[PDB]
């Protein structure tokens, strides 16, 4: 379904890859690697995914986290992408991704980054 359409990879403006897989009841689970940032191999990503999205046109709404830690980096942050899921020839995932960073209380005001992030089946 959706399911269909979501499962595998994707890669982002920036070159970045996403290897996901979309289970029949919602879950997202994969691989992320940055082509940006403290950040160096792949990360572990969990998600969730409208498994029964509308027939209308409209696309499927999805999100999924990444913290910023693995064997080789920790940048004490994480990611997060929420965005909806496009398909067909020009399939996409379209996504607006908050970073939050750990900070001191008197940082907070400045521990978190907005940007977007929009994901197509070719590099």
């Amino acid at each position: 379904t959706a399911e269909a359409g979501i499962t595998g990879t994707w890669y982002n403006q920036l070159g970045s890859t996403l290897i996901v897989t979309a289970g029949a009841d919602g879950a997202l689970t994969g691989t992320y690697e940055s082509a940006v940032g403290n950040a160096e191999g792949s990360y572990v990503l969990t998600g969730r995914y409208d498994s029964a999205p509308a027939t209308d046109g409209s696309g499927t709404a999805l999100g999924w986290t990444v913290a910023w830690k693995n064997n080789y980096r920790n940048a004490h942050s994480a990611s997060t992408w929420s965005g909806q899921y496009v398909g067909g020839a020009e399939a996409r995932i379209n996504t607006q991704v908050l970073t939050t960073s750990g900070t001191t209380e008197a940082n907070a005001w400045k521990s978190t980054l907005v940007g977007h992030d929009t994901f197509t089946k070719v590099k």
